C-alpha cells in the first residue's frame, strides 16, 4: 500500500472537506504511491495555521500556504520550516528544468541568506512587456456615444477633454437628460484608478509608485514633474464638471451599478465585462499623446508569482519523498490542472478535455453554476508552474486571458519603453520592516494630496512642501533600499 504524508492545506468552502475526494488528487495518489492525510482549512486558514505552529501541532508540510515574506523569515529563524535548495537539486528535475529555462525565478526564490524556504506558484500569461499584468487599470470608452455624436476616437489628452465635454453636454444616450457621467474611476490603488493616464505626461505611475528607468535607476513616480502635470490634467477635468461627483466616495458595488446602466463615458477597470458588460458599446481607449506629442505606458510591477505555496516543516522525516511529491506538481500537465481544474469526470462538469494522442489540455465551454464554481471545486492550488511556452503545446489559454493579452499587445506594448519593471525580490527582515513602515506612513498621504489637488486644487503652491513631507517620511531611504535590491537582482537573475 502507499507511503503517507500529513499536509495542512487551504481550499475553497465549495470544495470537499477531504481533498482526496478531488479527481486530481485521486489520480495523483495512483501515480505517486503516496497517500496524503490532509488537514484542510476552508476558512480563516492563516489563523488556523498560526495556532497549529504555536502549539507544535505541525504537519509534514503546509500546502497552498500563501505566507508573507515576514512570515517565512520568522519561521526560518525559529526553525519551523527548513531550507529546501538541496532537495531541489537532488530530487526535483521538473522544477530544475523550469529554473534552467527561467533563472530569474531562482533569484526570486532565494532569501538574502542564500537559502530557499518555499516553493512558488508561477503563472505566466504572456512574457515581459506582454504579460497580462503589465497594465491593470485599462481605460475604456463609450463607442456608442462617439458614433451618435459623430466624434473621432481621441488621439491626445486635449482631444479627450473635447470628447468628454461633448459627452457631458451632448446627450449621446438621447434621453434629453444630463445623466452622462463623462469620466469615472475608483480612486487609489487597483484596477479602477485613473493613474494609467499619467504616462501621457511622461514616465507615468503605478500602484507601487515605482518604475525602473532604462539607465538601471529605480524612479519614484509620485515626486516627478510629470506626475504633477498628470494631476493638473485630472484637475482640469474636475474644473470642467467632467468627473463623476462620487469618484472619490463610491465603492465597487456603486461603480458597477452605474456601469451596468452604461452611464460612463470613459472609465477604468481590469475587464469591461465586469462593469459595463459583454457588449460592443465600450472599447479600449487607445494610448493618448500628452502635450509633448509623445505616448507612453508605464509598466506595473505585477507578476504571476507567489513565493510560497508550500513549505516543509522541521518535523518532516521523509524529505526525499516530500520533494518528489512536490516535484510531480511541477510536471507541466500537472501544474496546469492543479491551477485550473481537470478533465474526464463523469460526475460533474470539466474545465478541460484531454487530447489522448497529443497529451494536451483544451478548455471546455461551461454551463450552469460551473463558470462561477467549477474551478474552486476541482483545482488544488499549491506549488506549480505554467510558463508562457506551454500555451499551444500543453494547454490552451483561458479565453478571457487570451482576449485581454491581445488587447495589451495591440494597444499598449508598442508604448512600453522601459526594458525592465521592478522585480519581486526577497528582502531581509530588517529591510522588510523599514519598507513597511515607510509605506504605512506615506501611501495614504500620497493619495490624500492627489485627491485634494483634484477636488480643491492648489498643487502649484503645495508641490515643494509635499516633496519635503515625502522626505520626512523617508523617501530617500526607501529608494536606496529598492535600488540596492534591484542591483543585487541584476547580479543574481542569470
Ligand atoms: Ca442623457
Ligand atoms: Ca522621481
Ligand atoms: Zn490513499
Ligand atoms: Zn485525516
Ligand atoms: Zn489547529
Ligand atoms: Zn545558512
Ligand atoms: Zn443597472
Ligand atoms: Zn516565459
Ligand atoms: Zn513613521
Amino acid at each position: 500500500g502507499p507511503k503517507t504524508l500529513k499536509f495542512m492545506t487551504a481550499s475553497s468552502p465549495l470544495s470537499p472537506k477531504d481533498p482526496n475526494e478531488k479527481l486530481i488528487l485521486q489520480r495523483l495518489e495512483k501515480e505517486t504511491g503516496v497517500h496524503i492525510d490532509w488537514t484542510n482549512y476552508q476558512s480563516d486558514f492563516a489563523e488556523k495555521r498560526n495556532l497549529d505552529i504555536s502549539s507544535g501541532d505541525l504537519p509534514d508540510a503546509i500546502h497552498n500556504d500563501g505566507a508573507s515574506d515576514v512570515d517565512l523569515m520568522n519561521w526560518a529563524k525559529k526553525g519551523v520550516i527548513i531550507p529546501v535548495e538541496d532537495l531541489i537539486d537532488k530530487y526535483m528535475p521538473n522544477l530544475k528544468k523550469i529554473l534552467d529555462e527561467k533563472p530569474e525565478y531562482k533569484a526570486l526564490m532565494t532569501a538574502p541568506d542564500g537559502h530557499i524556504y518555499s516553493f512558488p506558484w508561477i503563472e505566466e500569461l504572456g512574457d515581459g512587456k506582454e504579460s497580462i499584468h503589465s497594465v491593470n487599470d485599462m481605460a475604456w470608452i463609450n463607442k456608442d456615444w462617439l458614433k451618435k455624436l459623430g466624434l473621432e476616437m481621441p488621439k491626445t489628452t486635449d482631444d479627450l477633454i473635447k470628447v468628454l465635454e461633448a459627452f457631458k453636454n451632448g446627450d449621446p444616450n438621447g434621453n434629453g437628460e444630463a445623466d452622462e457621467i463623462p469620466f469615472s474611476f475608483i480612486s487609489g490603488n487597483g484596477n479602477e484608478d485613473f493613474k494609467f493616464l499619467f504616462a501621457a505626461f511622461g514616465i507615468g505611475d503605478n500602484d507601487d509608485h515605482l518604475v525602473v528607468g532604462n539607465d538601471g535607476k529605480v524612479d519614484f513616480t509620485a515626486d516627478n514633474d510629470n506626475y504633477k502635470e498628470g494631476v493638473k490634467f485630472i484637475r482640469q477635468l474636475q474644473e470642467k464638471g467632467l468627473i463623476d461627483k462620487e469618484a472619490f466616495e463610491h465603492d465597487w458595488n456603486s461603480y458597477i451599478a452605474k456601469g451596468h446602466d452604461q452611464k460612463f463615458g470613459v472609465y477604468f477597470t481590469w475587464d469591461k465585462n465586469n462593469v459595463t458588460g459583454s457588449n460592443e458599446s465600450y472599447d479600449v481607449l487607445p494610448v493618448l499623446a500628452g502635450p509633448s506629442g509623445q505616448k507612453h505606458v508605464a509598466r506595473t510591477n505585477g507578476m504571476g508569482f507567489a513565493r510560497d505555496k508550500m513549505v516543509i516543516t522541521s518535523v518532516n522525516k521523509n524529505l526525499e519523498l516530500t520533494a518528489k511529491w512536490i516535484d510531480a506538481q511541477y510536471a507541466p500537465l500537472q501544474s496546469v490542472q492543479n491551477n485550473w481544474g481537470t478533465y474526464g469526470d463523469d460526475k460533474q462538469q470539466n474545465i478541460f478535455e484531454l487530447d489522448q494522442a497529443s497529451n494536451s489540455l483544451k478548455h471546455l465551454p461551461l454551463n450552469g453554476t460551473a463558470p462561477a464554481e467549477l474551478r474552486q471545486k476541482t483545482e488544488v492550488g499549491g506549488p506549480l508552474a505554467i510558463l508562457d511556452s506551454y500555451y499551444g503545446k500543453v494547454t490552451t489559454m483561458p479565453d478571457d486571458a487570451k482576449w485581454r493579452l491581445d488587447l495589451i499587445k495591440e494597444y499598449y506594448v508598442p508604448y512600453m519603453s522601459n526594458v525592465n519593471n521592478y522585480p519581486r525580490v526577497f528582502m531581509t527582515q530588517e529591510d522588510l520592516d523599514k519598507i513597511a513602515h515607510i509605506e504605512a506612513d506615506m501611501n495614504d498621504y500620497i493619495y490624500r494630496k492627489r485627491a485634494e489637488w483634484i477636488v480643491n486644487g492648489n498643487i502649484d503652491t503645495e508641490w515643494d512642501d509635499y516633496k519635503k513631507e515625502l522626505e520626512k517620511y523617508g523617501l530617500s531611504d526607501y529608494l536606496a533600499i529598492k535600488q540596492k535590491y534591484y542591483d543585487q537582482y541584476q547580479a543574481n537573475k542569470n
